[PDB]
């Protein structure tokens, strides 16, 4: 039963690639998001 | 008369400082400003 699980393989190929690109997009948005000042918008800050 | 010109020194000290900081601000805004796509705002392009 530790080797039986199919995981996400039961999904169709199109839906599987859609889920993969959604996960990648969410991770990238979190990793490279920027905010900056209302008065000096030339320099922005990351999160970390 | 090539050495006699008073230049910008006739201005008051506060006004001279104001003009200098205005010029520096304008140059920096031109140099470091950037724009980016409406759909993927994570990466933004400079001018040059
Ligand atoms: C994991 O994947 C297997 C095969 O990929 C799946 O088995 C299917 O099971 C149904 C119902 O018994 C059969 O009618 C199909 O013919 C099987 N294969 C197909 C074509 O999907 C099953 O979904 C999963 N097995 C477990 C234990 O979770
Ligand atoms: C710039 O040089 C001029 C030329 O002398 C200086 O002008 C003086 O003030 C008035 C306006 O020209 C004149 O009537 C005086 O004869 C000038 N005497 C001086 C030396 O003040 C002016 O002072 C100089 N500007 C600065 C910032 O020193």
């Amino acid at each position: 039963q530790a080797l039986q699980q199919n995981g996400s393989s039961v999904l169709s190929e199109d839906k599987s690639k859609r889920l993969n690109t959604i996960l990648n997009t969410m991770s990238t948005i979190y990793s490279t998001g920027k905010v900056c000042n209302p008065d000096n918008p030339q320099e922005c800050l990351l999160l970390e």
